[PDB]
């Protein structure tokens, strides 16, 4: 039912999208919504009132979401996979930042911060871009390295103690306010900091799942999902637009037939795969053993496909739009300029197509981060 509320939610999206865009952030209404439908926490574990979704109908709600607006369904992706670090937390931090249905969380993973220790915990300090969502939540996980150690680790931080700079002047996903945010000397309790290598507190399905797998994953689901409403774009687009000399509509030629149909399936194509592999998955999650290299490598190929097909999507229905689509007010000039920006994130791009491949054609590799 969650995925009922999410589609609802998409149409409210994609109603305030040029609001998102024009202030770089949701709506506080739009907020509201999502966390009424429990969205921005459902991947948090039972014991701080959070479904717990499993991560295929959370990953689906995303992708809903961003159909509607890219924006706004990114949000989704990373609020729903910087929860799932609320099941590292030792049972009291995790009760203090998230008991009792509290608590948006937002995540950087590169590990930007340098943090000391100290007496009760460590004094952390650095710089993260790419904080997507950190305008709606209340914390930031966010990586370090602790004094010597040469595996980071991640501090739980309240975005009241960081400084929040406005960097986030970009092509696209204008809303989600993916600002840069300071941590200057912020002293950090011990149990706010924790190894994503040493494995959760709470040790269930959801949390066996591949933590990385499921962040390229949450790219992949807003990026199909914007995929889609360009296809949709186009298709409302055609046949209506009818040009000046004697030939007739955008509809009615053969290229545009031939193109909507090879887009249409490359995206049914990649979504297919995307959701197969996350089933599959999800199945192992439930066994003893650490789901395997094997299948964390199908995930990471999976999302890295689904990223570069929907670009290739998107720029295909902005192409055959033509000089429609040029213009501010054409709604496929936002789905390519969010598309392509979408395709810079770090777990999806081309270069994250090497090790998975190394893995494939069984080359010694560091599958640490896989
Ligand atoms: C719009 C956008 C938002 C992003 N948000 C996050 C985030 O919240 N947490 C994170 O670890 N990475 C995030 N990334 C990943 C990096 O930002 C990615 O864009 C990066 O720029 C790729 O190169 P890099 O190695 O310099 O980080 C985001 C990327 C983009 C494009
Ligand atoms: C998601 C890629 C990544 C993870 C980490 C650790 N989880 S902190 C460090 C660097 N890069």
């Amino acid at each position: 039912e969650i995925e009922i509320l999410a589609e609802k939610i998409a149409r409210w999206a994609r109603a305030r999208s040029a609001e998102i865009e024009r202030d770089r952030r949701l709506p506080d209404e739009l907020v509201t919504r999502l966390r009424e439908a429990g969205l921005l926490r459902a991947t948090m574990p039972r014991e701080v009132a959070a479904p717990e979704l499993a991560p295929g109908r959370a990953l689906r709600c995303a992708e809903a979401v961003a159909r509607g607006d890219a924006s706004a369904g990114w949000c989704v992706s990373i609020a729903i996979t910087s929860a799932l670090l609320v099941a590292y937390l030792p049972a009291r931090s995790r009760e203090e930042m998230f008991g009792g249905g509290r608590g948006v969380a937002a995540g950087v993973w590169a590990p930007r911060g340098t943090a000391r220790s100290v007496d009760g915990g460590v004094v952390v300090s650095g710089r993260w871009p790419f904080c997507s969502g950190i305008n709606h939540a209340d914390i930031m996980f966010a990586g370090c390295f602790v004094d010597d150690r040469q595996v980071p680790s991640v501090v739980a931080l309240n975005k009241d103690e960081l400084q929040v700079l406005d960097t986030w002047h970009t092509l696209g996903l204008r809303g989600t306010g993916s600002h840069d945010c300071v941590a200057d000397d912020v002293f950090v309790p011990a149990d706010r900091v924790f190894s994503v290598f040493d494995g959760p507190i709470v040790d269930r399905p959801l949390y066996r799942f591949p933590v990385f797998g499921f962040f390229a994953l949450s790219i992949g689901a807003a990026a199909l999902g914007n995929a889609r409403a360009a296809i949709d774009d186009l298709v409302e687009l055609a046949g209506g637009k009818k040009g000046l000399g004697t030939t007739r509509t955008l509809a009615e030629r053969s290229a545009t037939q031939a193109a909507a149909a090879t887009a249409e399936s490359a995206l049914g194509a990649a979504r297919a795969l995307f959701y197969e592999v996350i089933e599959a998955a999800w199945q192992v999650s439930h066994d003893a053993e650490a789901v395997p290299v094997t299948m964390r490598n199908r995930l990471r190929l999976a999302a890295t496909h689904a990223v570069r097909t929907s670009a290739d999507v998107v720029r295909s229905m902005y192409d055959l739009a033509g000089g429609t689509a040029i213009y501010d007010n054409a709604p496929l000039q936002r789905r390519f300029r969010d598309a392509f920006t979408a395709t810079a994130h770090f777990q999806v791009n081309e270069a994250s197509r090497e090790l998975p491949g190394r893995v494939l054609l069984d080359q010694p590799a560091d599958v640490s981060m896989l």
